[PDB]
């Protein structure tokens, strides 16, 4: 596996080693060793979530609160997906910017998403199946979302097919960047670095 | 999340709390809650495979040397494969018996096996996609294999056209549960027990 950081710090694209033969195929999704090469420390899995999204469906832009946030190793089993990471950690030398990632059933991708990151993404096809690997259980309390549209944060989302996206009632009643950086929930980049530090 | 113990003790069927909206699924597939609550301890995931296999591919039966073996968390996340786990644990009330469950992208199904069991699964449409959590990280020299179409564990795979199934080299080269038998290498039961009661 190589692992690539994003122009977001702390978030890296994993590109796996398929094993081809006659029956199908094979690949390592993520070893300890390989994971902590990148990560300098193990992936506590205590949760692993999967989606099925239909094209033009967006879910985000999510985040979790740090302490102790979550989390996540991502990637699409089937069908292809515009995936989006945010630095929305106050403080940060690049507060305020994103990078993308196509993970796809083609290439078999990962993005892994540091603690105190948002993230989204867009399907492009039908039956579009995302699964992750989470550092925290379910939290809806300290989980919370950012309108996946904001202006400000201007995240270039290839639609399908420019139609607008469809949304969850949570995703499409989502807050905007201004008013969930007045709520105070937002982590600190110096928060953030710490507590991976530790 | 619903947890019902096979034939085979050890060994679980897992069924999904789906949840349906606008825009496809959403479902926990693994929660450390969940997963503590029918294993009784966490799942320490230390590897997690991917394959994809073509109808009438047959994978297995293989296993992982006690200890620590390598217990797996098995879903199909696209197409359908009749998974099977047999009892190879010397002296169980069990031995020599299996049990299955029919992982799909339809009921979204789990097996769990722990450590200890054989395991293999019969491919029944073509790009099935397989996902397993693993207890211990890829072991070739602990890692071993028995004949699927042994005669003396008669695993009713439903052969798909009632066709030969497909085999890699390695796993047509298996040898037969008598030799596996002869060879040392199963668990007993008592030490599975001891380990898991650990
Ligand atoms: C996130 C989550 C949702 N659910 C349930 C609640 C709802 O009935 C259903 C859909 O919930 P939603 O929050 O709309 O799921 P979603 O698929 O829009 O949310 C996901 O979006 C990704 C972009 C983020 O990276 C993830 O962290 C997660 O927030 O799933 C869980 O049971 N556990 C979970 O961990
Ligand atoms: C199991 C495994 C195989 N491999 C390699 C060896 C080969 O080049 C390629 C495919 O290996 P094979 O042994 O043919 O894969 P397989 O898909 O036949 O093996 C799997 O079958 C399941 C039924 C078992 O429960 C698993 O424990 C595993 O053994 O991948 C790994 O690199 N890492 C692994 O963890």
């Amino acid at each position: 596996m190589k692992a690539r950081e994003l122009d977001v710090p702390g978030a890296w694209e994993i590109t796996p080693t398929i094993h081809v033969d006659s029956r199908g195929l094979f690949f390592e999704w993520l070893t300890d060793h390989g994971f902590r090469a990148f990560a300098g420390h193990s992936l506590d899995v205590r949760q692993v979530n999967c989606s099925v999204s239909s094209a033009g469906v967006l879910r985000g832009l999510h985040f979790a609160q740090l302490p102790p946030s979550q989390a996540k190793y991502v990637t699409c089993v089937s069908g292809s997906v515009f995936d989006v990471v945010v630095d929305i950690r106050e403080g940060s030398p690049t507060f305020g910017r994103w990078d993308s990632v196509l993970l796809d059933d083609q290439d078999r991708r990962t993005i892994y998403v540091s603690e105190g990151l948002a993230h989204g993404f867009l399907a492009l096809q039908d039956n579009s199946t995302v699964m992750y690997l989470c550092s925290a259980e379910y939290n809806p309390q300290r989980e919370h979302t950012i309108c996946a549209t904001d202006p400000t944060l201007a995240v270039d989302w290839p639609l399908v097919d420019g139609a607008a996206p469809s949304l969850s009632d949570r995703d499409a009643a989502a807050p905007s960047f201004e008013d969930v950086r007045a709520s105070g929930l937002l982590p600190r980049w110096e928060q953030t670095q710490r507590f991976i530090g530790e």
